[PDB]
């Protein structure tokens, strides 16, 4: 459905903003040069961008186990792979993340579409999919009704049936989905930044971008003064004193970034991001 | 998998909304083996209603048909094959009604919560099992005219071809225990209450009372109407008030009324074969 290089492009615009409770969201996107709208629905709340890291933790544990579309996953393994203090509220936060993933539906409508598809020579293609086709869950205490009257459960083991097409891709194109276990422990914007590079920096040794374009390729819907302000703060604390306000370096797990601020009439209007790929 | 062929009328039929109803949630009690279980039904839009059972089983036969004229979990379905198998004259409003049925099936999610027990793989000393599932894992759909933004501001589409990815476990079960899910092409054209009766028989299969069939089929409608409706739909399928037979496509029924103080208080149903 979703190609692995298109992931940061299309799927990330289909998720809700962080800490946001939505049941629906519509977004315009581009692949194949073609206009397409993607819809995200849930009977509960849709996946937010903060769930990408629990989702990619599930990816890692799936491929590891199978080294048969049934996969058992212990919530303590998710908490450690995500660098979470085994707690009560922390178990519950992972559970809410996996829940939002389970019940989120994505529907991709091609718009300048027009293909030979069958009898229809100029068709309109839509693809509705879900990451998990079925979840079996073992809890330690009894199902309880919540405040709203619907059942609440607290799993500690999960049995995952991934969507068939994605499941064989998750094992075939295995490289596009297995991330360093520490990248799964970062803030959302660093995770989003690293993921864009795994696509962009294929068949490239070095390359230079502007943070304004990283604002476009990563988070079109967030204004500059907070995309830049946010991504710099997280990039600076991953820099460990290696630089000043106007220059710092950071080793984004193989991608070596050099972040130079750009100044016009004394104020900071952009940032140069120089990338150098330590082939590992 | 979860809903076996013996459990179908028990678990799935109670989990759907009543007809003519638009719901986003519904909770229901079921019995697997005498152990308590709750089933939850959710949709972002409306949940599958019992009137959708026939469209769902129309999808079942066409799925099994395709792969016997040819296991690969990708299946194409033309809306006209569905429209005819359900005996609907190809129309506009009729092709849109099938589209809505398939829509409710797509987005309806089922969650089965076991309530007592049960037994232990290990560090779960009295575990509690829940199963969340959806009939279709993925749908690819081809329309002839363009997506429009609708009344709600969200996209409306008018498909004529559907490519179905069934849930993996159910897809092999739809081919393993294949005999159950394959129905007579005329059963898919009847009223809901008749279809529910025929489906119950393939699970139960004998002598039954219409009073208990009222519980096994539609616990939520009181006898006064369940019998009046079902005894009418059954009589329109026969030739010949207190005694009649009807050949429910393989199950031949003999329906004897029970009379007490001049009025009819129940019905005995003999069933062969």
């Amino acid at each position: 459905v979703v190609s692995p290089t298109n992931w940061a492009g299309i799927i990330d615009q289909a998720l809700a903003p962080p800490r946001t409770r939505k049941s629906y969201q519509k977004s315009m996107v581009s692949i194949s040069g073609t206009r397409a709208v993607i819809e995200t629905r849930s009977s509960k709340n849709i996946m937010t961008v903060d769930d990408l890291m629990t989702l990619f933790a599930l990816f890692t544990l799936t491929v590891q186990y199978h080294d048969p579309n049934k996969t058992p996953l212990y919530i303590t393994d998710i908490l450690s792979l995500r660098g979470k203090k085994d707690s009560g509220p922390a178990r519950d936060s992972i559970r809410d993340s996996i829940d939002r993933i389970e019940f989120t539906d994505f529907q991709l409508h091609e718009l300048t579409g027009r293909w030979l598809s069958e009898n229809m020579p100029e068709g309109f293609k839509s693809d509705r999919f879900r990451f998990l086709a079925r979840t079996i869950t073992a809890s330690e205490e009894a199902p309880v009704e919540g405040s709203d009257g619907e059942i609440r459960i607290k799993p500690n083991l999960y049995i995952l049936v991934w969507e068939p097409s994605f499941f064989e891709e998750l094992l075939t194109r295995d490289y596009f989905f297995l991330f360093p276990p520490e990248i799964l422990k970062q803030h959302t914007l660093v995770f989003q930044l690293y993921s864009y590079f795994r696509s962009r920096m294929s068949r490239r040794h070095t390359d230079v971008m502007m943070l304004s374009e990283l604002n476009q390729k990563l988070a079109r819907n967030i204004e500059w003064r907070r995309f830049s302000m946010d991504l710099i703060r997280e990039l600076r604390r991953l820099s460990e004193g290696k630089g000043s306000e106007d220059l710092f370096v950071v080793n984004l797990w193989g991608y070596h970034l050099t972040v130079k601020s750009i100044e016009e009439k004394g104020k900071v209007v952009d940032y140069q991001v120089d990338i150098k790929c330590d082939v590992e």
